[PDB]
């Protein structure tokens, strides 16, 4: 529903690439994007798809506009256009230096600190859910894996129930993956109102949970509000619900087809730290924007003001000069060059969270079930979005290759 080409795009910078749904989805899903990395594709094309907008396709140019916040500000990062002007997340679609504030804040609900906190948390889901599983021979990993043990995690962090999952969880990919039930705007206030009895509790019952520490903090030098503290709640909802979730599908889907990766982890406990920054840059997996400021001329193309640019994190890692062989799995890459995490001030918040928890993930999925296949026959579909996902991973193994721990 490719929009008309605004009057001051060349036609020759035109490439038609749609990020809700990529020609090439059957590649796979980072395959389908790396077509913008192809030598017919220029640096810094315009798809027309979803409403038309700029897409750097290069690990330097996403770098770049990444750095430049007053030229390229996340006040509508989301494509389409609706979603982003919709988009009001805390500190997400703000610019340096409202940001730092409130970053500050999110940082401590979440932030290294809370991690070291909830290590033996995280280790006991880990183990106790693979071992529930390993007898079995089977799981889909998706859902009974990839899905119960961040999110838990998340939960128990931001102490809501876990009964509540269902739901935050499908209206929270109606903002990454939309189903088209239910605009942005839409999946938002209906999280909103989930949020805003909660925060609203909190403020007077303040806790120990990211929710009410969120809710109770300042900024600026005064009382966050409860409209704030709602905004800077549905952010959390997401990174916590799905963006490590998918990733998970992600990595096992990998260790599946390739005896040796499974096989050199299994024998390097130590190369783990390397093969998760690895997995990283291999199933990176966000995309988001910016909208432009200004008039203004990047790399030779006139942008001009409130374009929107897509800088998909996911592709830096991806460029073939940021690395040899992109698409090629290694372990002992010399340097793992990636913004799998962003770049820039919103650099990941959640990341040290993520890490551990595919860390463990590995160390005790290799530890107590070391030899597992893709279920056969089946092949394994991903759909792609802000958030790129894994539809289904049917996982297939002998119970006596198995090691209780
Ligand atoms: C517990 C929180 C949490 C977890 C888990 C998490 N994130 Fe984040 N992420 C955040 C928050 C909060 C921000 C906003 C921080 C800021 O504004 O400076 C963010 C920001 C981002 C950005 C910034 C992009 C943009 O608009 O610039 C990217 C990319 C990102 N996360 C990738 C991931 C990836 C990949 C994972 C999965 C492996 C993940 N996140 C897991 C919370 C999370």
């Amino acid at each position: 529903n490719l929009a008309p080409l605004p009057p001051h795009v060349p036609e020759h910078l035109v490439f038609d690439f749609d990020m809700y749904n990529p020609s090439n989805l059957s590649a796979g899903v980072q395959e389908a994007w790396a077509v913008l990395q192809e030598s017919n594709v220029p640096d810094l094309v315009w798809t027309r798809c979803n409403g038309g907008h700029w897409i750097a396709t290069r690990g330097q140019l996403i770098r770049e506009a990444y750095e430049d916040y007053r030229h390229f500000s996340s006040e509508c990062p989301f494509i389409p256009r609706e979603a982003g002007e919709a988009y009001d997340f805390i500190p997400t679609s703000m610019d340096p230096p409202e940001q730092r504030q409130f970053r500050a804040l999110a940082n401590q609900v979440v932030g290294m600190p809370v991690v070291d906190k909830l290590e033996n948390r995280i280790q006991e889901l880990a183990c106790s859910l693979i071992e529930s599983l390993r007898p079995q021979g089977q799981c889909n990993f998706t859902e009974d894996y990839a899905e119960p043990f961040p999110i838990r995690i998340f939960m128990l962090l931001a102490g809501l129930p876990e009964e509540d999952i269902p739901h935050l969880k499908y209206l929270t990919d109606q903002m990454t993956r939309p189903d088209g039930s239910m605009t942005f705007a839409e999946a938002k206030e209906a999280l909103y109102d989930y949020l805003i009895p909660i925060i609203e509790q909190r403020r007077q019952k303040p806790g120990t949970d990211a929710i009410s520490i969120v809710a109770n903090g300042q900024v600026n030098g005064r009382p966050i509000t409860s409209d704030e503290a709602k905004r800077m709640c549905g952010a959390l909802l997401v990174g916590g619900l799905d963006t490590v979730v998918n990733f998970l599908s992600f990595s096992m889907e990998f260790l599946a087809k390739s005896p040796e990766h499974r096989q050199e982890l299994i024998e390097r406990p130590e190369r783990i730290p390397a093969a998760c920054e690895e997995l990283l840059r291999r199933f990176s997996l966000v995309a988001d924007g910016r909208i432009l400021t200004s008039d203004y001329e990047f790399h030779g193309v006139q942008l001009k003001k409130g374009d929107q640019i897509l800088l998909p994190q996911m592709l830096s890692g991806l460029d073939e000069r940021e690395n040899a062989a992109p698409m090629h799995v290694d372990f002992s890459r010399q340097k793992v060059s990636h913004t799998t995490f962003g770049h820039g001030s919103h650099l990941c918040l959640g990341q040290h969270l993520a890490r551990r928890e595919i860390i463990v993930t590995l160390k005790e999925w290799l530890t107590r079930i070391p030899d597992f296949s893709i279920a056969p026959g089946a092949q394994i579909q991903h759909k792609s979005g802000i958030v790129s996902g894994v539809q289904a991973l049917p996982l297939v193994w002998d119970p006596a290759t198995t090691k209780a721990v």
